[PDB]
């Protein structure tokens, strides 16, 4: 129903709009490393979050490095798996190239290419799919002038050779932090968006600011990451200020995918121990972070 009724995505005017040009937002969950922890992502997970959550998007979050795709190639199936679903439930995908500890997008562009060049043939005639091309480059070698924005116009023509216009997420500075200075050099695409990252554990008054200062030069944002815990995934969680970016990502029009689906012991993971990987979850298999995280989506669906 939600791609059916919004169907084609793209940017108009800094904002995420739908085929008839009216606002949209989407809201869902990430994946944590499919190298990891693979099996949540499946058809009935994705339904179950699609009917009992209301996603409306879910993010592949496919490692690079790590013991992702670098390492071992075979985590790019999931990925496929993880967009055909969404094609089936008639929802949106986001196809991460997490990038991470390879902090700068760079020392795998060329595999970068070639990848999205293999998504963008197979999936570019659906509406479903957004790239996602590189999650968080980091370090203070690693600029936007320099390092990311250079990368983006390297593999933003390989997907548009394939796919003319679905939306292309670009990472920016300081793990995705940085978006001022992509604001202040943005890219040619008219179908781009900067992602914006944060942990809740953090402070946030001046990160809303900053995202802010973007938008008012007329960058779309999409907050891509983010999580209830500090930054490193864990360390709590922070529900109250977990709050205040929720309600300011509504006020601002800005769709966003949750960190993340996996029983792992920390933090920022959804689910308990024992949760079924093909969904089901009552209140008990759902962590505090998760059952927040689903009372966000289910308020606004």
């Amino acid at each position: 129903s939600v791609v059916e009724e919004h169907g084609q995505l793209s940017i108009s005017n800094g904002e995420l709009v739908n085929e008839r040009g009216e606002q949209v937002q989407l809201k869902g969950m990430s994946s944590h490393g499919l190298q990891w922890y693979g099996q949540f992502v499946n058809y009935e997970s994705m339904k179950w979050l699609r009917d009992d959550w209301g996603i409306n998007v879910f993010r592949a979050a496919m490692y690079t490095s790590s013991g992702g795709y670098i390492d071992d190639p075979s985590v790019k199936e999931k990925v496929k798996e993880a967009v055909e679903a969404a094609i089936d439930l008639d929802i949106y995908v986001i196809i991460d190239w997490h990038i991470l500890s390879d902090n700068d997008p760079n020392i795998y562009k060329e595999e970068a290419k070639d990848f999205f060049d293999e998504m963008s043939e197979l999936y570019g005639d659906y509406p479903n799919v957004i790239y996602e091309i590189a999650n968080e480059p980091n370090g203070s070698d690693v600029t936007w002038g320099n390092q990311i924005k250079p990368y983006a116009e390297e593999v933003i023509p390989i997907i548009r050779n394939n796919d003319p216009n679905n939306i292309i997420i670009v990472g920016t500075g300081t793990w995705s932090q940085d978006v001022h200075h992509a604001a202040d050099n943005q890219l040619a695409d008219p179908n781009v968006m900067y992602a914006f990252h944060f942990y809740a554990g953090t402070h946030g008054q001046n990160l809303r600011d900053q995202v802010d200062y973007a938008l008012d030069q007329g960058a779309a944002i999409f907050v891509s990451e983010w999580g209830t815990s500090a930054a490193t995934g864990d360390g709590g969680v922070f529900l109250d200020e977990a709050q205040v970016w929720i309600d300011f990502m509504d006020e601002r029009n800005l769709s966003w995918a949750n960190w993340s689906l996996t029983h792992k012991d920390e933090s920022s993971a959804a689910l308990m121990p024992g949760a079924n990987p093909t969904g089901g979850w009552t209140e008990a298999e759902l962590s505090p972070s998760g059952t927040f995280v689903r009372e966000k989506i289910r308020e606004s669906a």
